[PDB]
């Protein structure tokens, strides 16, 4: 499907067995998800945005469903006010920006 | 025109007669440009993202060119580490997300 940008590009995702809303974000290098109880090994990482950096948990090889597309990759979990799907997973599902 | 996301989606912009590089960011409501001198009336605003908030100058009705496309809209000027083209201008250049 094709998504115009008149509204935030929000989609349903599945992660750890749970349905969530997240923002398709071409301006993000990485995927960051709100604090949740996710199984898997992780390590601490700093990630940055406008306003500086936050401390997140980095989980590798996490299976995530994005608008019905499966993808496996790194997920960061931390105090974001919004779930965002970054380029590391957008590429996995074949997303592109067109105009 | 189609842009894959294996790398940051950066393009050349012209603002205030100066050339700059900016990120096309479907996750950003607003367009934010690094500190520069811009003619025009403006008002203070604070905008928020991953590490929190920054103070910006809001300029309305700025003529800007993005990847060869003309647009006129609101531009926020402030201490962002990366120039960002948000949805307010991406809709004017007819960007869509495909996947
Ligand atoms: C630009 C503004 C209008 C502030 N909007 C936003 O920030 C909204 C805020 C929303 C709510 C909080 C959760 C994030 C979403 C999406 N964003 C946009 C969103 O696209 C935002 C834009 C951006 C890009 C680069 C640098 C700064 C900011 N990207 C990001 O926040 C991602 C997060 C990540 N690490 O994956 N940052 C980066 O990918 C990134 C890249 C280069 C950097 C260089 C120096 C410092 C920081 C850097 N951060
Ligand atoms: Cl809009
Ligand atoms: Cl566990
Ligand atoms: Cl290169
Ligand atoms: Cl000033
Ligand atoms: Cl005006
Ligand atoms: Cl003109
Ligand atoms: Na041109």
């Amino acid at each position: 499907p094709q998504i115009t940008l008149w509204k935030r590009p929000l989609v349903t995702i599945k992660i750890g067995g749970q349905l969530k809303e997240a923002l398709l974000d071409t301006g993000a290098d990485d995927t960051v998800i709100e604090e949740m109880s996710l199984p898997g090994r992780w390590k601490p990482k700093m990630i940055g945005g406008i306003g500086g950096f936050i401390k997140v948990r980095q989980y590798d090889q996490i299976i995530i469903e994005i608008a019905g597309h499966k993808a496996i990759g790194t997920v960061l979990v931390g105090p974001t006010p919004v779930n965002i799907i970054g380029r590391n997973l957008l590429t996995q599902i074949g997303a592109t920006l067109n105009f």
